């Protein structure tokens, strides 16, 4: 049985544990786990996480990029991933975000869709530019909903140690963290 | 070669950048880009990113070796000498003189350095280490706001800057020059091959 995003908003703790500092960072693990699941599948050798000045957060990998095709009713596949809950991580974050943007680069084209106010699409998946055929990947940027979380301040140390673990488990893949609020940055990379 | 302060440039701006209208305004852009192109041309860095920020300021970022972070006489940073002393390697100080503020950011050895100038190139901080970076990352980022009390117009033209970077890519070859307009969220790249 499928559910909408309002189902996650209704009982947020049931999907991310809680709505405090810990739960806020669960949002980060969800998106990153998808980039890591791409690397593990053999695509992309780096995953860059960026904490922006506006308080939002960005995860960018260099994998194959999420599918750019359509489904039923001319609804993009990426829209199905972010708005239909198969109750899975991508839609949960979108549901608990005041806005979210997904940027896909594949086949020499760059696509983009934006969501707002708990994952309501405000644009479709649009082709907005071109790129080299060698450049591929997915960029997700989201702003955690302040009317749901008790805190929307991402912790540099917390995200830091977790990327260190994920780097250690993956091997051969560099995960980075860049904080544009404080001009700090750090990388993790393990090899065997 | 008698050396001068920046007040000499503010006094006669047209003598250093041609004019104080739209044309002269964009000369400021060419000066900073020419330093990035001159670093690229020396074999360091393969891309040069220009950004028109929302605040009206302009940013040029290359990925070269980064300007010297060392000191000269009196504990004065070398980058400060480049931007505040006119040798009337002259373009950087001219731009600074005709800016209400300007920032220089150097990235080397995994560290990020930064100095800021204000009111016609008067230093308001020294060169301080402000953050960290990757050991693989190197380069110079210059961001400035053209002084409105000198220029009759301070609105950078997207079309104008676009065309010039297109030429530069063509003369250079093997170097990618980009332009990003955050006012309108448009962007374009150029790269030529031989
Ligand atoms: C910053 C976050 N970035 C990303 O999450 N990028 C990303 C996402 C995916 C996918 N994620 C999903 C979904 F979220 F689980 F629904 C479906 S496809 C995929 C993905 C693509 C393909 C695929 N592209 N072209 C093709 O023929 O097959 C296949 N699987 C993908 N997934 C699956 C398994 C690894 C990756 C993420 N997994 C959670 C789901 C790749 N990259
Ligand atoms: C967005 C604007 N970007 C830049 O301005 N990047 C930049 C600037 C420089 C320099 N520029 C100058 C100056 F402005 F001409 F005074 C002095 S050093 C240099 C530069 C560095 C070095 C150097 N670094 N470490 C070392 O041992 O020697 C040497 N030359 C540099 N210059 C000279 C010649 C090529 C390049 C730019 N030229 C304008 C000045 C490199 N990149």
């Amino acid at each position: 049985v499928l559910e909408g995003l309002d189902a996650v908003r209704k009982r947020p703790g049931m999907y991310i544990g809680s709505t405090d500092g810990a739960g806020l960072h669960h949002l980060v693990w969800e998106i990153v786990d998808n980039a890591v699941d791409e690397a593990l599948s053999g695509f992309g050798d780096r995953i860059d996480v960026t904490i922006n000045k506006d308080g939002s957060l960005t995860v960018q990998d260099h994998g194959r990029g999420m599918p750019t095709g359509m489904h039923a009713m001319g609804i993009p596949t990426v829209e199905v991933i972010f708005t239909i809950l198969h109750a899975v991580g991508s839609s949960v974050v979108n549901a608990l975000s005041s806005w979210l943007e997904v940027e896909i680069t594949r086949d020499g084209a760059v696509y983009k869709q934006r969501f707002e106010n708990g994952g309501k699409p405000v644009t479709t998946l649009k082709k907005i530019g071109t790129a080299l055929k060698s450049k591929t990947g997915t960029k997700v940027t989201f702003m955690p909903d302040a009317t749901i979380f008790s805190t929307t301040d991402f912790k540099y140390n917390t995200i830091s140690e977790r990327l260190n673990e994920s780097a250690f488990l993956l091997k051969n893949v560099t995960l980075s963290l860049t904080d544009k609020r404080t001009d700090e940055a750090i990388e993790f990379h393990y090899e065997n």
